[PDB]
């Protein structure tokens, strides 16, 4: 039984309480069809000074959907739990030391706390110097979220180049976002500024611009574009920038890589990816 390890990110996974009898609610999508639910382990409380207790939830999404077809085609069987804790996965110095280690969703990967990564992981060479990725089932890239009527053309807008305090703009920590702000000599301040705000998670950002809390969200279009289309008060602004693909992430040489890209070849070819776009990504207007 393979471990799957994933995150809580909509569209692509949704993570809910169970009832109270340990089921998950029955759903139906727009068209009608039963949403599939997994169990899916993990931290019910990420509020600070409450107590962490790791319990089993109820996930779905798009990449849900995508987990159950790869485990059907490959006749593997899995349980998936969410990433203890709480993030994609950046390259750390580890107790103080030079010594480094992956954290988030990388280093339950590294460490064989999971065997797989089925989540909106960007696929980036930094990366794939530790890990082996898919092809992307994915393509994608960084825009920006804001509140609509906010006045920002791009990445490349003077108020995000020039940074004053009167407008705050933050990633998620330990993503791979960071890292690609840090590799170009160009974008030096902002990472700078950045490094000061980010968020603990997507989830929280997004609330934050909803709040005027902060101006600006920079974070993967297919997540972004999904959370304007859904909140009409929300809008996306700017080229998408960086565009690179979501992967399946597993061990280097692993034996399931190969299967799992042919896999996801075949979902490109035959329509199943449009499907999945056509159930979780665009389906109706903005209600909130
Ligand atoms: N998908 C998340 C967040 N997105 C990213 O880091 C990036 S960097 C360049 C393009 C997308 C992740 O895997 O950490």
């Amino acid at each position: 039984r393979l471990k799957i390890v994933t995150i809580h990110q909509e569209p692509f996974v949704y993570v809910k309480p169970t009832l109270s009898d340990g089921t998950c609610k029955e759903e139906f999508t727009v068209n009608g069809d039963p949403v599939k639910k997994v169990i899916c382990t993990g931290p019910n409380d990420t509020s600070p000074g409450s107590p962490r207790h790791t319990v089993p939830q109820c996930c779905y999404g798009f990449c849900i959907d995508l987990l159950i077809k790869l485990a059907r085609t490959m006749n593997f069987t899995y349980e998936v739990h969410l990433v203890a804790d709480g993030k994609f996965g950046t390259q750390e110095r580890v107790n103080n030391s030079n010594k480094k280690e992956w954290n988030g969703m990388m280093g339950e990967l590294l460490s064989g706390q999971a065997d797989m990564i089925v989540a909106p992981l960007t696929i980036n060479n930094e990366r794939a110097q530790y890990i082996e990725f898919s092809k992307p089932f994915k393509y994608q890239g960084l825009t920006i979220l804001v509140k609509k009527g906010t006045r920002i053309t791009g990445i490349n807008d003077p108020r995000l180049r020039n940074p004053s305090d009167k407008f705050i703009y933050a990633t998620v920590k330990q993503s791979s976002v960071d890292i690609y702000f840090r590799r170009q000599v160009e974008l030096s301040t902002m990472y700078r500024h950045m490094e000061k705000h980010n968020y603990e998670s997507a989830a929280e950002a997004i609330q934050a611009v909803r709040d005027n809390k902060l101006h600006a969200f920079i974070w993967d279009s297919a997540v972004l574009e999904f959370e304007a289309s859904q909140k009409c008060d929300l809008v996306t602004t700017g080229e998408l920038f960086f565009r690179s693909g979501f992967g399946i992430g597993m061990r280097k040489d692993s034996p399931w890589k190969q299967n799992v890209s042919l896999s996801i070849l075949k979902s490109h070819e035959n329509g199943f990816m449009e499907d999945l776009d056509k159930t979780w990504v665009r389906y109706q207007e903005c209600d909130s």
